[PDB]
């Protein structure tokens, strides 16, 4: 399938049968961090990442995309675990500008310091 | 676009580039609280909030409305970050009645005490 | 309506008006358990169950069914709370074989010991 809409955005965070059932008491660490058009930290900023994850002693993750830029407004909301310095993350929520959206990010992740860019190529295949 | 279903309903909730990349520890807060039809607390309950959020030391909000009352029988469930007095949020699941259902929905908090008011008014474009 | 992709998967885990609006803080926990073709947890594996649960002092779920098997390659995420040793919950996310499905999914219960075998039954009503 061809997607109907395609964005990319970069964000940036510092941070600071087979096996049996397995669980744990969770810590959750949130963050906000800003949105770039491209690669560098200090380019123009299209909004806001904003979510949490889990340290146990946590492949999931939730956040959104809190888009505010003279071409972007809206907010894209994505959930999931994914255990390859590329996972894929399914789209599971929109608004404004992204209402009714759905489809896929890939994530790329740059790994650094307790700096890490995130590459969020996302294809919607469903657009209104 | 014009919805194929409109609802609204009340739940109340009793307490107790530019900026760099931010993470902290968080913490949840769980709440399960009244749906009512309309404004008063003591107005017909239709059903449950139930869900979390976060406090860092958080615009994260993660939710249920368990509905179970004459006219109406399922689960709607919203997902997302958004920084007003009113915010939207997806619809991100449904059950029940609201099976495949999606849509947004307007949160306006009236906010007096650790009481808080939130009028959610959903409005469905997908309807089964 | 009748579903366009019926799923049977169990997964297993091993623990360790009306009322007034309630909150409290939650502490997470977080597993990480095998799926299974069949009842038994020594039949083929075919993927992880990961995601968490709370507990209060909590019908909140946040879950991915990640799949690996020789048939199913992709991920399957499940949100919502729901309070009967059998429920629903809202297919909320897709990606891989599973991207832009949705639906919703039957969860029944065994419980035994630390011992939880679900039953989750998934009914897609959209297909891609």
């Amino acid at each position: 399938y061809k997607p109907c809409k395609n964005l990319v955005f970069y964000f940036h965070d510092i941070l600071y049968t087979k096996l049996a059932p397995q669980s744990h008491f969770g810590n959750i660490i949130v963050f906000d961090d800003p949105i770039t058009l491209s690669h560098s930290l200090s380019s123009k900023q299209v909004g806001r990442a904003q979510g949490f994850y889990i340290y146990d002693t946590t492949s999931w993750l939730s956040f959104t995309f809190v888009l505010n830029s003279t071409h972007h407004q809206g907010t894209i909301t994505f959930a999931g675990a994914d255990p390859a310095k590329t996972r894929d993350i399914s789209v599971t929520g929109g608004t404004g500008d992204f209402f009714m959206h759905r489809g896929i990010a890939t994530i790329t992740t740059d790994a650094f310091e307790a700096y890490f860019r995130l590459g969020v190529y996302i294809k919607f295949f469903e657009c209104w």
